[PDB]
């Protein structure tokens, strides 16, 4: 239930989802598959 929620919560650790896509990864999320751009991705870094 709270993805985008998590995937926001999860990826604030690394931060670089707050400048690449911002919000969009707790607004939007899931639908935007563009390089799953969340934390999976931001936390290798």
């Amino acid at each position: 239930l709270q993805i985008d929620r998590l995937i926001d919560r999860i990826t604030e650790r690394a931060e670089d989802s707050g400048n690449e896509s911002e919000g969009d990864q707790e607004e939007l999320s899931a639908l935007v598959e563009r390089g799953h751009l969340a934390p999976w991705d931001v936390d290798d870094l």
